[PDB]
């Protein structure tokens, strides 16, 4: 899914 | 994992 | 990890 | 107030 | 208000 | 503004 | 103007 | 598409 995939990158980005 | 729960469920929301 | 709390908090308030 | 909190966090974050 | 603030201030940042 | 406008209009979606 | 563009776009969208 | 992209465009700006 590209929204769960979108979702991962910001909070990898955040923490 | 609790992060990326917690923004999909703003982002479910906002949709 | 102040913005992934405040992330987490108001996800929890909604639900 | 976990929304109004959550803005500024974000807006602390963004470069 | 204190949201509208927030607001005023993520807006800034972003731009 | 519009982004003010716009961001005041996700917000209250999450609200 | 990227992050702005797509926050405006994305309430146009969703308001 | 509009969530995904802000999303995604939120994450390049997060410092
Ligand atoms: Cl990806
Ligand atoms: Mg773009």
């Amino acid at each position: 899914d590209e929204l769960e995939r979108a979702i991962r990158e910001l909070a990898a980005r955040i923490k």
